[PDB]
């Protein structure tokens, strides 16, 4: 009788009432087990994000190389690597990241925990951080806007969904949207983040570079370091093989239901690599990775945010093909948010004939939450569609975003334990998400031609092109120029 | 009353008797109607599968090429282009392709009539040309197997099908294989075709490669002759948006549900690129430009095989690389013809409780019609889906496949019209084909993460790193490593 008492004494403090515990039956230890479960399956955004954005051009610029042998180092030679002074400023803001965005994602979270009473969870999700990180500010400084700009864009989209959603328009105005296009979107997205997370700069190394056709098949093991193509041997590679085993342990964790699964097989490579001397390692015998073991030898530090702190430039919105970037952006965050919340929401008890009794607040709070990440170096972000457990477990009231974020501050601590968290094993958890987004393709309608064209090219175009903004526009075009009457 | 007695003077004639025209209720008009649709809706192959096999280094090697101020050219120049004898060469054997694909068509199509009673159509379908055109002879002999040994394995392919076919063996061979992994399989042909007829070397031009990143948008109007790397524009091509404008009258011929579709968008791309002078034109002022139009000056020819006549070298199976390619041409092939010709068979009033009474004909005469294609220079055939037409408006007997051969007969006096069709004009229909093939993606089990998973991987895996073989294996492979127990 132990945890009954403990209940009746939470239900019965002030704390009780506010939430209003009695109602909507649940008790404090339901509501705990469901938060623990909810943060176990979405805790793997704290380093795939901070590693998504550390190689993403970030503050880091050509000002801060080292000196060599010439006079000036110019542009295309140290964004590209193999310099000390830029590899050790990516260090230093990868570890500024997972601060960034562990901060990021508490601000949201306690703010849908307090301000409505809804179990849910916030952090920027996949998406648009997988466009502005390789589409519009490019890898390490390639493509047109710099990285300034990038957050710019993201604090206007902020406040423009802010405006949009207070006053009532943005219901009325995600309605009228095609639905296949929505569809096409989502799978082509997840097809887009499943592609990168397979390429021999950001993923295991699996596709690359071929003179005839495009793309060939080059898992190879001699790797030149200065680009990355190799001089012989194929499919031998030691880290494509440890990736792929983590990667199965990951997907048999799917089934059979364990609580986390991304998570598990993360921990289980990185635990792995972290050896000192095989040829697997992490830590290599460079001055870089002396560096980086004498930095995790301490297990737990205090960051300090010293790098890509609110720092904000409005001088580049004069020109063209920064206004698409905002465009689009607005249209994923619509087309995401008009959906993910509203099913949701059914599988818990809050749906009723025509209202949910606190979307009015939950809008204003995804929207709200998006100027903070803005000013803190992150991207936009969402009403997370992995918080299913503590649904299917209980739960009705706002102790699950509560004691998510409490969680998520003994997430910053164990900085050193993040940031070396080698780039190989990031690749398994880009390929799952990617497949849970595609598993929704079996909801459109593929027996008449006009959604079937337009799904087939907008889901196409995306991985290809390597670029997200393409696969909308193509999509939207065929779609106006078959309905002309 | 002039259609009845015609109907009856041949149901009462030996023919009507021959063919059982009074059972399964139906008259000469009907079976003729249905004939000529599913001619249309089929015709588009003549055109498709020559042009793919033509650029697929055909008997045309380095010892064809012209004189140069060198002393002997070598390999990677003559292949490459930009040579007098080596594009004359191709562009005879591109003319003969034609008649031999025709006559492939036909024979097997009477066989098909005749033998079973039956209404289908035989044709050498996408997938194995599309195999064995890109990933084993290559484009322009790349690859490692000359294209002597891809007739040879195509010869021993269709040889053990017969011989499995024919002992009853094969009713038992494609039932354990997993369901999954057979509609994955079907759905990532379909993506890597229509990703095939994409690239600027054998479709409309909107792929192309990037140092960064692998692949990029380059639907780009300056383009170099030697390669194809353009010095600027984008998405101005004179040539890309008139193939994007038959697209869309292909697009606008499938709903509305006009008779044959793909044939007539190939057919107005094509005469409208037939005009001689504008910036789109098929025959420039070139010597082989004047050549073409020399020839395309008479409309009706009797061409002669001289070129890829039956030639096969069995000297090459002695080596590794070659028999992977017969055992997954024998896996291709036994998954696509153990469902398509019973799914047909439902539409029409042929299936029984346990038998279609004329199965064991109709699976010997689909393998039998592939060593006569071998010895011919075309690839395996099958069954095809896109015989609809015939079913759904009529005839149950074999009246069908020989009027088709028929039709066939007509197809070849035409060869001047089939050989200047331009290159831009056949990305269409590849991506049409691409669609029709994916449409399938529905009746995968997507909840359970054991199918799901599978089905990704098979499914990426094969438009990104450009072969067919690797997807079959990773999915085999992870659907083997999965259920270890
Ligand atoms: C809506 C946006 C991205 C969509 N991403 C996600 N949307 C919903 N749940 C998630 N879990 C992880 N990522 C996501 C950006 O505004
Ligand atoms: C079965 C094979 C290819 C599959 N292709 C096709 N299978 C069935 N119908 C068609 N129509 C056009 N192409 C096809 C090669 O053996």
């Amino acid at each position: 009788d132990m945890k009954k008492h403990l209940n009746d004494t939470v239900s019965k403090s002030f704390i009780g009432r506010f939430f209003k515990l009695e109602a909507r039956k649940t008790t404090f230890t339901t509501e705990l087990r469901a938060a623990t479960a909810t943060f176990l399956t979405m805790a793997y955004i704290i380093t795939v994000n901070a590693n998504i954005l550390a190689d993403s051009g970030a503050t880091c610029s050509i000002n801060d190389c080292s000196t060599v042998a010439s006079s000036s180092p110019p542009g295309p030679e140290c964004v590209l690597g193999s310099n000390p002074g830029y590899e050790q400023c990516i260090s230093r803001v990868k570890k500024d990241l997972v601060v960034a965005t562990s901060l990021s994602a508490m601000v949201g979270s306690l703010a849908m925990g307090l301000l409505a009473n809804l179990p849910f969870g916030l952090a920027p999700g996949m998406g648009a951080n997988a466009y502005i990180a390789y589409n519009v500010v490019g890898f390490r400084g390639s493509g047109s806007i710099s990285y300034h700009t990038a957050m710019a864009i993201v604090l206007l989209e902020g406040c423009a969904f802010l405006a949009v959603s207070a006053l009532g328009l943005r219901g009325k105005l995600a309605r009228l949207i095609p639905q296949t296009v929505r569809l096409a979107c989502a799978v082509g997205i997840g097809m887009f983040i499943a592609f990168v997370g397979l390429q021999m700069n950001q993923g295991i190394g699996l596709v690359g570079p071929d003179k005839s056709t495009l793309v060939t098949l080059t898992a190879c093991a001699e790797t030149d370091p200065v680009t990355g193509a190799c001089l012989g041997g194929k499919m031998k590679s030691p880290t494509f093989w440890l990736a792929v085993v983590g990667f199965l342990i990951t997907s048999f964790g799917l089934m059979k239901n364990v609580k986390g699964s991304m998570i598990y097989g993360i921990v289980f490579v990185t635990a792995i690599s972290w050896i000192r001397g095989t040829q697997v390692t992490i830590f290599p015998h460079t001055p870089l990775g002396d560096s980086n073991y004498n930095y995790f030898t301490k297990i737990v530090d205090f960051h300090k945010i010293q790098s890509t702190l609110g720092a904000i430039s409005f001088t580049e919105f004069r020109k063209s093909e920064v206004w698409v970037a905002f465009a689009t952006l607005f249209y994923v965050d619509l087309l995401g948010t008009t959906g993910v919340l509203y099913t949701m929401a059914e599988i818990g008890g809050f749906v009723e004939d025509g209202k949910f009794e606190g979307e009015y607040a939950a809008y204003l709070v995804d929207a709200g939450s998006s100027v903070v990440g803005s000013a803190l170096g992150v991207t936009t972000t969402a009403t997370f569609v992995e918080s299913s457990a503590g649904l299917k477990e209980g739960g009705k009231t706002g102790l699950t975003a509560v004691i998510v974020g409490l969680y998520f501050l003994a997430s910053m601590f164990f900085t050193p334990l993040v940031t070396n968290v080698p780039r190989w094993a990031v690749g398994p958890s880009l390929v799952m998400v990617g497949v849970m987004m595609m598993g929704v393709v079996k909801d459109i309608r593929w027996g008449e031609t006009k959604e079937a064209v337009t799904a087939f090219v907008t889901i196409l175009l995306m991985p290809l092109t390597y670029s997200i903004a393409n696969g909308i526009i193509a999509g939207i075009g065929i779609y106006l120029a078959l309905s002309m009457y």
